[PDB]
């Protein structure tokens, strides 16, 4: 049992074992171009001598942190361990390698979506976005008089084919990601690979079809089995204007009685209707999970709330370091210590605090973060919550 | 068709009128203890003529908002109309009346629980509670390290007859409600109402059990269908160890697959677990809707975010007024003012922002409130959240 | 954390506990007349100094296992620990205390039925019996010509109300219980108990009836949420005649669908009908579990195949003694040896053995148990395998 | 309404009535494969007349019975009546057509797999074999301590592509075949079919993978709409440490809840947990039926238990011949008769007895055999037991 980074050889070693592991498995013409994103080293196998038994790899991506920032990022992926080979350490080992690779490439941030979210925490994974499923029953659906985009003329939507608009949908998504956090930038693979699925399969989805406003798009496809569900796979929208618009179009499918989404808690949907119970949450769970791997560097790359006024604390990460911490005018710096803690945590409660969707004091209120100052945990609530409400942006 | 206070003559026609109209319907013992807290000209019906064909009234009630301050409210409850009599105005003139009578008698808020969800913004209410129901399955379940109350020696928690213990879970409740927004004072008859519904029904419910440490408790029991889920019908904890505590106990509950409780969005109940996602949220509603009566008696009440540094605004409420808003050190003041309005809302939008349940920032990109500046939105965002989180208390 | 036998005082305690850790709770007139089967000495309790934590006892029972031999059984239950003082040894502490004072008493074997089927296995329990739920679509239903009492003439069954016929019950089962491997007495108070159960309850279980031959009865009545179901709670035969006019009886039932009925695996009704697979097996599972507490008394006493010709062999129980064993003449001796083990199990393995419901070979093959020589393996097999089939009296 | 042989331009007619008749029905490329095991005047039309409008047909299988004894075997398969034709004598006139033609060609035995379990009796086959599907809950799954296959180092088994390993499957089942009754030699156009069937469908079942130990294999894939559930299509192996490391192997495949098979009542899987319950059995039928062709022949043919001892009785099978019948050393001797009958039975209850999954007792208490003896009952018993346990190879 050797450790190592795969040869040209070892991919359908590779491939076998993710079709297994994998249900929704991509095929390998796919496989091949998210493998583009994957740098040279980003990948370990483990090999039973021989055939692959253990595999891990890490993609380049760039995420948007609150301030409008973005960040060099590992996002994780395509993890697997054979099931003739489970409880071997093997998980274990390809995690550690791969985290000091990426340690020592200079990402200050590692990231990832979790299959189950019983195995991360212990590798410094916190969760830190949070999706939210509304089904709306659009045959009740009533607009509320003061929602935009219902006055008295044209409509500025166009129902479109998606891959007749690609530059488009290119251009809007590049906005979105940029002013959101949680933003992720989108490489000309990842949009070859999505309009792909936009086709129609024999015996699997059914064609999908787009809303076209200006500063938003939406993309939808009714459910392969229920047949008056709509689907919006991906709904992106950069004015409130084109988010009401795209959302009166939806309500217009008159074929439909359900319309569904996986979005964010902060999805202003609910509050465009007379009745704001016709948007139910259906699902709510867990999205993208963060490790910070340097903490100095994520904490002062990151902007912060102005409304807070200056403060300085010192907080210890469990085995991560102890740091001066100031906060003051939005910015942080973050300095070596020894003075005595005021604040201690694991470091993946630190990567749930970092895009500003959990809340300090409710970590504080399961022990998962200890402090012996309240103050300090409203200063720290205050000051790591984000303007723009933190969103995700796709699965890898 | 007449509209007046009821004698007790009117009150059988009353009883008639809610074994038709309430399916949970209570029977007429307990309507006459729930009675107790309706006062002298408190309750209106409509007679054709005569029977009884509308009614409506409200109840004496105390709130606590953030800044643990306690206000008078009135909760509307037992609100009817007659099958036969519908759209023929009636909930209009009695919620009219109801509220020239609320108002005149000097309570700053009314306040209701919803049975539909788009009645009763147009009458000013805005929901201001939320609603999240949790069911674990507690086979999977494991506590976090760092979770409270698992050191080393007895449990701190019994498990014991509700009845038995009356003034124990007063006491608790007590310094509960009287911390947390969005608690309600629970008067004696609400107490002896409670534990009725301990007992057992024959082809009912089923018995009741409680888990009492010395800062809080929950009261539970099995679902009458499925005998694999226990319901929790309520938890209050003073602690976050009494908090850990119960929920210890309750995951203890071998003979259950699942523990179900409707709770609110920042319990901390999934952070005390190592699978965060074993806590599925699997249903979310909002919870007490408010009815602002009293712009700056209520504005000036609250208290407010020490974090946010002085800032003056000018608010138009709808059809409730035009003020200017100065707010620091945690107070408001607010006063009338003739000078250009810089935030527009709706009087039921004030509610939702009332107790820091919604974001400003949320009801602005549905454009249920109107401003230009952007600054204003995060600053009013800041000012209105709420240090303890907000909670529901009761049913009414 | 004191362990004793407890006073008259501690049952309320004991109730309390039974009420919130066993769903299908008996309440306390019944569990009072349960008690009388507990000798004195018979229940410890785990007290909290103090109210009662943890509390487990046995039983006086009387099992029939193969030869038609009656064994004295401590039947084990009422066994609880509360929620609150989990993963503290108090199980271990309180089995390991009944298991003692049980061998002091002399009994040969305990017994069980498992509220989950993993705890018991390292307490030296086996499951020993098999439930086997079979329904049968009636409607389709026909009887093979070759099936006993379809002559031509009058039935010799009866439709009548339960409570006026007690005693032929009575002495129908007492025949049956002594002929059977898995037979128990059932004293008067659990016919008390039984007879109550036949009555309707209000928002509860209908009205049963009963089918009585001279030779054998049944007792049913229809679920109380499907109205086409009638379950057999019970039917008890000591001829095939009376098996056979009882299913005749049983099919004639034209107001029902389906019939359903807990029965053993070798149940002949599928073959008493011209269709075998209309008789659905819909669910399976352990009955009752053995500890045998002395493995000579235990193997000396049971009677053995005669069909298989004499043979010694030399067994090692793995924390209960070695053994030479010989068998012949449906006989064993069993006596103490040092001579090499030819035959390696843990205790458990043996009660699954004893009373025929499990093939050694079958365990041999999960190495459960072990051996060097596969003709010894047919031996066992052969010898402790029953002529009359294994059944399941009656859940304790 | 003629009877005969087909010609091959009655085939194309043949599967349009297959189509017509069989919802599982395989394509006419596939069939013509199967086409290969029907020997020349296997098969049986009848025309109107000119369409086919019933048809039937037998393969040249063999199978093993105890004592590892292969017979040339007669697979009934095929048999269809037009819809239009029902109750019209065709399937009896076929029956007897091919029976005669089996009898002459010198089949000791005829055997099916029936569409009903109602419909066979009558012809003379009975049921032999028993399934039992075992649904695994593998997340509670854990193996017990004496389970073989879990020391401390490498795995036996391997994650491979059934379509690259063809020749070490078809070398394990084959000596599976061999020492299993119920055995059934594969030839090479049923791998080339089994393999096939392992490659993915588009809007079908989904990619099949296997799991390969030097003696033993497992088959199995996805559900195709509960994407939670493994089905193992076949299970074979020859060792106790092959069908441990293989379920070992199984219940490592950490995506899924549960893991389904269809397998035989004496599967030793759930003696390998520690909580057999895990194994719950979901479903249960009958697999092989038999119909004794020639009664001396099979009984003299087939091995015996040796525990017994030597014992000679008078057999009568009912439209079959009387048989003096001597048993002992393993083997039978069954020579004609005139002396009275201490046994009676139809033909298709010996089929039943045949491969020793059903006893004897158990069909006497169903009154299907007849006898005034019960020592003799549990002689045959215990002499048509099996050692091996009787299993089920594969439909046809
Ligand atoms: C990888 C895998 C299938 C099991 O791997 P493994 O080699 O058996 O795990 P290792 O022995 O290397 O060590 C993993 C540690 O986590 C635990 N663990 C691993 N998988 C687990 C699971 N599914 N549930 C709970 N705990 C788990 C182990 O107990 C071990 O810790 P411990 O030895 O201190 O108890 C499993 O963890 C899995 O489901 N995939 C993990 C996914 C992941 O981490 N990242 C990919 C998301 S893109
Ligand atoms: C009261 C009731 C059953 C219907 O009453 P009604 O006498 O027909 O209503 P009125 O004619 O007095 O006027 C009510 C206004 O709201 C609207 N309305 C009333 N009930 C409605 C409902 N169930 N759904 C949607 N709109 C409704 C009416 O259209 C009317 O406004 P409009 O005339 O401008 O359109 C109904 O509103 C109901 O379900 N209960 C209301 C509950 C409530 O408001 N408070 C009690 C909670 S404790
Ligand atoms: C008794 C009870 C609820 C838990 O008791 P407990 O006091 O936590 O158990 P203890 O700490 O005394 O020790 C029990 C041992 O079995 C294990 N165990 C106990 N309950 C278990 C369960 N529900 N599932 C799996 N393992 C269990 C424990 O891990 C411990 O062994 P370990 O420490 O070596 O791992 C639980 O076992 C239960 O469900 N009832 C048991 C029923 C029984 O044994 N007999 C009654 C049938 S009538
Ligand atoms: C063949 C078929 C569809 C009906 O055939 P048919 O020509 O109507 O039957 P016949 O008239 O030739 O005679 C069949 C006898 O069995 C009975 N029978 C036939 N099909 C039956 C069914 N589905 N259910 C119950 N009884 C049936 C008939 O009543 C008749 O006996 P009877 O006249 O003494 O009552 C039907 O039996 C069927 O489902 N397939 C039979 C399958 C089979 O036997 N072997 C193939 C398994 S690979
Ligand atoms: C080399 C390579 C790298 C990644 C992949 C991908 O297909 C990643 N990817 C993308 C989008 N997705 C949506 C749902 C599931 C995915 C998967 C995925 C696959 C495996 C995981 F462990 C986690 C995620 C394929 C090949
Ligand atoms: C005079 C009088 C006043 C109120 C009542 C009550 O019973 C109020 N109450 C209390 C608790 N609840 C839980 C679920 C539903 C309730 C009801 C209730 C009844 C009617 C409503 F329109 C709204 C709520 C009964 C009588
Ligand atoms: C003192 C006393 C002793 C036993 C009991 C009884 O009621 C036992 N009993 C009987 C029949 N049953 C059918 C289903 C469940 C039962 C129960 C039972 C109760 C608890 C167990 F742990 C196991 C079984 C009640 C009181
Ligand atoms: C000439 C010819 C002979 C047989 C066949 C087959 O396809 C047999 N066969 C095989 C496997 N199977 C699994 C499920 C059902 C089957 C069928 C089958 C088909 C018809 C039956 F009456 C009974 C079985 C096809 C053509
Ligand atoms: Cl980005
Ligand atoms: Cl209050
Ligand atoms: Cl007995
Ligand atoms: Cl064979």
């Amino acid at each position: 049992v050797t450790l190592c980074s795969p040869t040209e050889d070892d991919w359908p070693g590779m491939f076998l074992l993710a079709a297994a592991s994998f249900t929704d498995f991509i095929g390998p013409e796919s496989a091949t171009a998210w493998r583009t994103l994957v740098p040279t080293d980003g990948a370990v196998v483990v090999r039973d001598g021989s055939e692959v038994v253990g595999m891990a790899l890490y993609m380049d991506l760039r995420l948007t942190v609150p301030g409008e920032v973005v960040l060099p990022t590992a996002g994780l992926s395509f993890v697997a361990v054979a099931p003739t080979h489970r409880r071997r350490g093997l998980l274990r080992a390809m995690c550690a390698e791969l985290h000091r690779r990426i340690a020592d490439s200079g990402y200050p941030v590692a990231a990832l979506h979790a299959s189950e979210g019983g195995i991360y925490g212990r590798f410094g994974y916190g969760p830190a976005t949070t999706l939210h499923e509304l089904t709306v029953d659009r045959r009740f659906a009533r607009f509320h008089a003061d929602a935009p985009g219902g006055g008295l003329g044209g409509s500025s939507v166009r129902l479109v084919r998606p891959t007749e608009h690609r530059g488009e949908f290119e251009a809007i998504y590049e906005r979105w990601r940029q002013q959101v956090p949680g933003g992720l930038l989108r490489p000309q693979v990842l949009w070859d690979e999505l309009l792909a699925e936009a086709k129609a399969a024999p015996g699997g989805d059914r064609e999908s079809f787009a809303l076209l406003h200006p500063d938003g798009y939406a993309l939808y496809r009714v459910d392969r089995t229920d047949l008056k569900l709509a689907r919006v796979s991906e709904l992106r929208a950069v004015t409130a204007d084109a988010h009401c618009a795209l959302w009166r179009a939806l309500i217009g499918l008159d074929s439909m009685e359900r319309i569904s989404i996986i979005t964010h808690p902060q999805d202003p949907l609910p509050h465009l209707l007379t009745d704001t119970r016709l948007a139910r949450t259906t699902w709510r769970q867990d999205g993208l999970w963060l490790r910070i791997m340097n903490v100095p560097a994520a904490l002062e790359a990151r902007g912060y709330a102005h409304e807070v006024g200056e403060f300085s604390t010192v907080l210890e990460v469990s085995d991560g370091g102890r740091f001066a911490l100031k906060i003051g005018d939005g910015r942080a710096r973050c300095t070596p210590t020894d003075a005595a803690a005021e604040i201690e945590m694991d470091r993946d409660v630190l990567g749930s605090l970092y895009l500003g969707a959990h809340r300090a004091s409710t970590l504080a209120a399961a022990n998962r973060l200890r402090t012996k100052d309240s103050q300090l945990l409203r200063r720290l609530d205050a000051a790591f919550a984000s303007d723009v409400p933190v969103q995700t942006a796709f699965e890898f």
